[PDB]
Order: C-alpha cells, then structure tokens, then sequence
C-alpha cells in the first residue's frame, strides 16, 4: 500500500490533461444528488471526483456508504479533502481512493501546519485494513483573501500577495519537502491568476497545482488553466437546482 | 495515550534544566560495561540526559534493548536515542528508551531525510512495542556544517552556507512555524560556528532547545557555545579513549 509514497491516484492526476474538477460537499449534497452528478463528471472527462467540506460530523457512518454510492456511479478516483481535528487527525473511510492531506503552511497553529500528519499516521492503520487504505496526497494548502471562518478553525492567515516573499518560502518548502500537490484556495475572493502562474513556474514538473474558490464560469476555469493550474475546483456553482446547465457552462 | 510527538517529560526536562555539556555514547562502538561506568559519572555531573547515538548501526533491536536497560539501571537521567532513519523502516526504536530524537534534515536533497522518515516512523507506530511503553519523540531540525561527504552520501545533506544568513533564516522560519521542539547543529569534520549558534538562539522561540555538537574536545569550547546561546553541547569522541575520565573532567570542569 503506497500510503504517503506516490501511488495510482497521484499518477493519474499527473498524467491526465489539466481541467476542471467538481467538488461535492457530502455534508450538504444528498447522496442521491451526488450519484447523479458523479455520472455526469465521468462523461465530461474530469480526472477525479473530490468529496470535501470544511464542516463534518459522524464522518465514518456518513462517508463510508457515501463513498461507496459515488464509486458505484463513476470509475474516477474518489478523493477526500477535510480538515483534521486534534485527537483524531484527518478523517478517513475505507473505500476512498485517496485522502488529500493539507499542510496549512500559513497557519499560526503548528498542528494545522503539519502535526496533524503525525497524528494521522500514528493512528494508521486503525480500523481499516492496511491493504485497503486510501493513498495520501501530501499537499501544501494555502488560503487567500479575508477568511475568518478558516482562520478561526484552522489558524490560517491570508497569504500576502504584496510581494513574493511569503509565497517563495512556501515554494522552497514545497520543493524541498517533496510535496505532491499545492492547493491554492480562496473562500471569499479569488486566488489571483498571477499567483497561480508564480506557483506553476516555481514548482517541479510532477507537482500538481489545484486552485479553487468561487469558480463559477468556464471563463474562470480557462483563465486559471492558462495561468498554469493543473486542476480548477468548483463546488458551490452546482449546489442549486439548475446544476446541469451550470456544469455544462463551466466544463464547456 | 503516549505523548509521542507531543511534548512530554523528556522535553520538559531539557527545557528547564541548566544548560551544559551532554555526553553522547555511541552504543555500537562503546562496550556496555564502559557505557555503564560513564553513565554513573554523568549522573554525578548533573547532565540533563544521556544520548546514545551513532551514524552506523546493525541488529538495532537485539543490541539496543539490553544496552538501554543497562544504561537505565545505572543512571536516572533520561536516555535519548539519536540515529538516522532507513527507508522501509523509518527511525530505529527499542522499548526502554525515554525518547527518540527525530532529525528533520532540512538541508538534505532527499525528501525522505528532510521529513518523510517521520511519516514512515509514525505509520509503523506502535509496531512491536506497547503504546504505553513507547518513547517520547523530540521533533528536531537537524543541520550539518562543514565538508562532510559521509553524511552527504548517506543522508543527502549539503553543508549549510554561512556566506549569508539566507539559508539559516529559511530554516528558522520552518523551525518556528512548524513548532519544532529542538534544533541540532552538527559538524562531523569541523566546528559549527559560534556566530551561527548565536543567530539560531536569537531567532528561535524561548522553549525551543538548541543543541550543538561535533568535535567538542575542551571545556573552552563548551563555554563558548553556551555563551553563544546553545542549551546543550554534545560530545562523543573526546571520551572514546582510555583516559576518558580526565577528558570528561576537562570538558565538564
Ligand atoms: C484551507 C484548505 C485549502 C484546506 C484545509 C482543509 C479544508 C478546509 C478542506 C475543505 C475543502 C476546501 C478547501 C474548501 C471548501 O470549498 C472549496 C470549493 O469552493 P467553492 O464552493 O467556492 O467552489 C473546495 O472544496 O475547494
Ligand atoms: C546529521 C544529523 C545531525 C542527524 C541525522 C542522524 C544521525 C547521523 C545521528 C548520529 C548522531 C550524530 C548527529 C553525529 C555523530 O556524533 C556526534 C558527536 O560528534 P563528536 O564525536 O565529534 O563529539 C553526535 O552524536 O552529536
Ligand atoms: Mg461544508
Ligand atoms: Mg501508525
């Protein structure tokens, strides 16, 4: 089992062509809706299906069968992305293909910078057989713009874009530490395309670059891909009744 | 649950104890009877801990379990293990040790030695040892100074450049932001510069413990490093000779 070493999911993400990736928030989207959506993501040619949320409760009982339902609807890898909690580490269920592990390098709390990784691995393998564990995508996770919700929960401070001083320290770490991916997110604003370009230029060729937050149009997805993003994530745009139209436009 | 990666009794002792020299016993070179004699003297000198460390090791578990037990029966000081990790295994460990010092080699060109060894070690935990009996882990930034192809070939390290403070300032930002417990400045063939020790002491938080070692063979050197801000000054080789009692008295007196 690869665990923290590169595996099948990371290989797929590295080799697939860049594009949009829909993120289903499993604690807001009913499982029947997730299944309907998952069937469409496959036809569009997305690289993976992310299940992600800032908030979660009764994770294992909700997510094991949620992941199973989604996996019965799409052959794409199902990747989980959730924040860790002291005393538990990151949440995990059998059946997920991978867990995206965010090292929040901009956080003022060392547990969220990386000690959560130590707690998670200490607890491994736990209740899930070693051979059945998801792979781990080690990721540098950075936040942009005013965001007191993530700041209060995880201790993050928005990355300064007044100069490249802070981001260059994060690129040195991403490279020296051999992170698999970088995830640039903005809860309330937009990650600047020029920051995406700076990261693409500074990262190694096998490091995968995700950008998400308030992406709601195909124009935005194109602009981020043109700026160097490997994957452009979007959740909220499809959390409405007319999601099929929205999905077509964003993926068009 | 064992503290493991969280601060525990050993880190508290290192943070609160008076700064001073710390003798490092290489257990794969020093006979256990001699280690036991040495441990008794270290206790009399009031050192903060006894470190057992080596770059080289084989048959770790069968050798170290009884070695650690012998040393523990001879001193009440915490016994801390410090050895490099090996891919496929992570860091070596035996029951009975009070703590393992875990070096994150931030200057290595190999990400396994920069930090993934930590992930492998914790993934393997608890393994063959009962959770409640596991040693505490001291998360440490480990940096190397001076020409050192042995560590370079083994662990991927590149000597820290001191022609500017750019490289060490980057390590200090990591040490602080990642909440490392300790920083270990080592020179296999030269001497860590006292001015680098001062830069690290001024740049670290008050609870971060600063160790310096490598080629310390005199009390004058220990004093200079302590004056520069080191919390502990390690020395192994100076006592690897017959007249070690005189050498110890000069380094500690
Ligand atoms: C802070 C961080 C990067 C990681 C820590 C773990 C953490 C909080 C994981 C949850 C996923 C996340 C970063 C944001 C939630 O929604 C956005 C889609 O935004 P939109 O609805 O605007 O499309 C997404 O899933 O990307
Ligand atoms: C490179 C590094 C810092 C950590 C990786 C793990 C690693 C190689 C651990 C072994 C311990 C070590 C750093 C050096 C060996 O001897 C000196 C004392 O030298 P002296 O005989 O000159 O007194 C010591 O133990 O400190
Ligand atoms: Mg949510
Ligand atoms: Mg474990």
């Amino acid at each position: 089992p690869p665990l923290w070493r590169p595996g099948r999911v990371l290989a797929r993400l590295r080799e697939h062509q860049p594009g949009p990736v829909h993120i289903i928030d499993p604690f807001k989207v009913p499982v029947t809706e997730a299944v309907e959506k998952a069937a469409e993501l496959t036809r569009l040619g997305f690289a993976a299906v992310l299940l992600a949320s800032t908030d979660y409760e009764s994770f294992e009982s909700h997510m094991e069968p949620y992941v199973a339902a989604v996996k019965a609807a799409t052959p794409l890898p199902v990747v989980l992305h959730f924040p860790p909690r002291p005393g538990a580490g990151f949440p995990v269920v059998r059946g997920a293909d991978a867990l995206l592990l965010p090292a929040l390098l901009g956080s003022g709390d060392d547990y969220f910078v990386w000690k959560s990784f130590l707690e998670t691995l200490a607890a491994f393998p736990g209740r899930i057989p070693r051979e059945e564990w998801p792979e781990l995508l080690l990721t540098v996770a950075l936040t942009f713009g005013e965001d007191p919700r993530t700041g209060d929960l995880l201790g993050t401070v928005p990355v300064s874009t007044a100069s490249t001083e802070e981001i260059d320290r994060y690129l040195h770490v991403a490279r020296a530490f051999g992170f698999h991916m970088v995830y640039l997110y903005s809860r309330n604003e937009h990650v600047p395309p020029e920051v995406v370009r700076h990261f693409r230029k500074g990262l190694g060729p096998d490091q995968v670059l995700f950008v998400s937050g308030n992406v709601r149009s195909g124009r935005q997805v194109t602009e981020y891909l043109d700026s160097g993003a490997d994957y452009v994530g979007f959740a909220g745009a499809l959390e409405q009744p007319d999601w099929r139209s929205a999905l077509a436009e964003i993926a068009g």
